[PDB]
């Protein structure tokens, strides 16, 4: 019941993001020394804010930074009504918000903060939805920062109105994306800050050619002839059947394309495998296009190396959030063609480290022209992988916090 946890150096990312920029790092925390900045979240298992708390709280600590991570607890009843809250807060507006799960949050986080004085801290921040209502059992004496790790477009308001009024309290909200900013806050404590990736995560360690090859093989994917791919959650707003159809096409100039459709599904998303189901309806019997999802054995490191094969990465979304899947493919070199919406519109830099496009005919355009001229390809890729390696990777992510916290 709102235990610590105990159980990553900046010196291991030494050698790709160079010392220059180690040392501005370092210069940063400097003002910031043995000062105590905590985190509280849901959870210490699984993907997510606890992914990131694994890595970025020993890399906090590895600047001389007095970095903590808190997680509350609850009963399942109280966790379904934060999974009801994550649903409403996500777009379900059938979800209705009752005086008894209202009380039952509230209830829980009051309970949960009493095994430790979070406001005996420099600097608080508290993570997501679940423990946002902490702060109001606290008497305030420092910075409190709340984080928000969720697509907030467009939320069922009853839900937004609960959250916002402890969110509200804090003095800074940091979202993913400017559109996520509902507008009852104060915009001059509104902060955007873009989820990032962990260059050595299993994700996007760097694979060696022996491992990427042994994975390939296992389902059946030719290195020797074209790869065109795309990573994302089987759903109707993300372009997949496009990309099928972008595939299709240019497979009547590129006989030998093969088409990868990646991607990794929790066991309780029915509607994203019944999307799944009726994907490989349409594709029928044309095995040139491969269906990789974790049904069948694929996770963090296989989707790495789909990616690193792939000479073209697609991101078709008509729906999309920060899209994280471009910033894999960006800094795997990867020139990527997507169409210009939430985080995708931001992270490709048309004509330079990618292309935004409008439809299916300017994709097959672009797939065939970087297809045609690798020289390019590789140009534009190499950028890409800049672009993300100043700006979206965890230890700029990280420094971003030093320069949040160096400004209250």
């Amino acid at each position: 019941k709102m235990y610590e946890v105990k159980e990553r150096k900046l010196e291991d990312y030494k050698s790709i993001i160079g010392e220059e920029e180690v040392s501005k790092i370092q210069e940063k925390a400097e003002k910031l020394k043995g000062r105590s900045f905590v985190h509280v979240n849901s959870t210490s298992f699984g993907g997510g804010v606890a992914e990131i708390l694994h890595s970025l709280v020993p890399l906090l600590r590895s600047i001389g930074i007095e970095a903590r991570w808190f997680v509350i607890e609850g009963p399942t009843e109280f966790f379904n009504v934060t999974k009801t809250f994550h649903n409403a807060l996500q777009g379900n507006e059938s979800l209705k918000l009752t005086e008894e799960m209202k009380e039952l949050y509230l209830n829980v986080n009051r309970e949960n903060s009493k095994f430790i004085d979070l406001s005996s801290f420099d600097y608080v921040l508290v993570h997501d939805p679940q423990p946002a209502a902490l702060i109001e059992f606290y008497e305030k004496k420092s910075p409190w920062l709340w984080r928000c790790h969720i697509d907030l477009s467009s939320p069922n308001r009853e839900f937004w109105e609960f959250l916002r009024r402890f969110v509200e309290k804090y003095d800074r909200y940091i979202f993913h994306l400017p559109e996520y900013v509902q507008p009852e806050l104060d915009r001059n404590k509104a902060v955007i800050m873009p989820p990032s990736i962990d260059p050595l995560s299993e994700k996007n360690v760097e694979l060696k050619q022996t491992e990427i090859l042994r994975i390939l093989e296992r389902f059946d994917v030719d290195p020797e002839k074209p790869i065109i791919t795309q990573v994302s959650r089987f759903d109707p707003w993300k372009g997949i059947f496009d990309v099928i159809e972008i595939y299709r096409k240019v497979k009547e100039k590129i006989p030998g394309v093969q088409l990868l459709l990646v991607g990794v599904m929790a066991h309780d998303d029915p509607e994203g495998w019944i999307y799944f189901e009726k994907t490989l309806r349409k594709i029928g019997e044309d095995y040139d296009v491969k269906v990789l999802t974790n049904l069948i054995g694929v996770h963090a490191r296989e989707v790495n190396a789909f990616q690193r094969a792939s000479d073209v990465i697609l991101q078709m979304s008509i729906r999309e959030g920060f899209g994280l899947t471009v910033t894999e493919a960006m800094w795997k070199g990867k020139p990527v063609i997507g169409r210009a919406v939430g985080g995708i519109k931001f992270q490709i830099v048309d004509g330079e480290t990618g292309f935004l496009v409008r439809d299916a005919n300017e994709a097959v355009e672009v797939v065939l022209y970087l297809l045609k001229h690798p020289e390019v390809s590789k140009e534009m890729g190499a950028k890409a992988k800049e672009r993300v390696r100043k700006n979206f990777i965890i230890t700029k992510h990280m420094e971003r916090y030093l320069d949040i916290l160096n400004s209250l």
